[PDB]
Order: structure tokens, then sequence, then C-alpha cells
């Protein structure tokens, strides 16, 4: 259950990182 | 940089999901 | 193009899989 | 649960058809 | 090559979208 | 709807394939 | 890069693939 | 069944590594 939280959490920060990503092909 | 951050954002996500299934091979014992 | 299609895309594919991992985790439990 | 996983596979097949489009386009110059 | 690859994912694409929907119907039981 | 099921994941072999064949072009 | 990318989204596919089967066979 | 997703989620995992090192190849012209 430890493990499965911390991946829920690397998930949310890569798709932060490709959120701003996004923003800068389109700029 | 915009296609490299998704590029790293990608490997992100990635290793979570590995770590994801760690857990649950845990949970198959 | 295509280059933005396929960055797109990959967002959405990226977005799907947290909502699979999201729901794997609340039957886990 | 079940439901979102159901709802994540769907947008990722949503995600899949826009790549779909950027390499169309990429084939055609 | 690039036409073929388009059309195997949006293949996937519905392959998965009669998958998610297989997902509800068992959600509703 | 475990016949819609083994549909789609037979219509993911088959897009699969078609993937395989794509990526056996751009290689020749 | 291109080559790279089919090739990533044919082993997506096949994990969901996998994925599905498992949801199945937990289902039944 | 719990085994298989964890398989199907590591291979999802590799697909997304090899498509972060296309889009770091593309990003390099």
């Amino acid at each position: 259950l430890e493990e499965i939280a911390q991946g829920l959490e690397e998930i949310a920060k890569g798709l932060k990182k490709i959120a701003w990503g996004l923003k800068k092909i389109a700029q």
C-alpha cells in the first residue's frame, strides 16, 4: 500500500510536468 | 524545451506505475 | 506538422493511466 | 473503482486517436 | 508505415472503448 | 459484459499487428 | 524518434491488453 | 488477475520510457 501511494504521487508530478511542457509548446 | 519536459513527465509516470505494480504484486503474496 | 497532436494525445493517455491507477487502488482497498 | 478504470481506458482511446491524427499528418508531410 | 501505425492505434482505441463498455456493464451488476 | 471485453481484446491484437507491420515498413 | 514513439505505444497497448485480461479474470 | 495487471503496468512503464527517448530525439532536431 505504501508503494502504491508513492507511485500515485509520482504520477501526479509527471502529469504536471506534461501540462507545463504543452504550454511551452503552445507559446 | 516543452518536448523535453513532457518526456521527463512520462518517465516520472513510468516510475510511478512500476511502484504501483510492485505494490499490487505484494497484494498477490 | 502533427507534433502538437502527439503531445496532446500523450497527455490524454497519461491522464487515463492516472484514472486507471486510482481505480485499481480503490479496488485494492 | 471499476467504472473509473473504464473512463480511463476511454481517455486513453481518445489520446490514441489524437496521436493517430498527428502521425497521419506527418505521413503527408 | 506511419499510416499503418495510425490505423493500428485507431483500432486499439476502439477495442479499448469496447473493453470499457464491458467494465461498466459488470460494474452495474 | 464479458462478450464485449473479449471482442475488444481481439481488436487490440488486430491493431497491434498493424503497428508491427508499419514498424517493419519504416525499418525498410 | 517517431520509431521509438511507435514502439512505446505498441508496448503500452500490450500492457493495457494484459490489464484488461486481468480485470476480466478478476470479475470471473 | 492482480499479477497480470501488475505486469501490464510494468510493460506500460517500459513503453512510456521509449516514448520519452523518441521525444528527446525530436527535441534535438
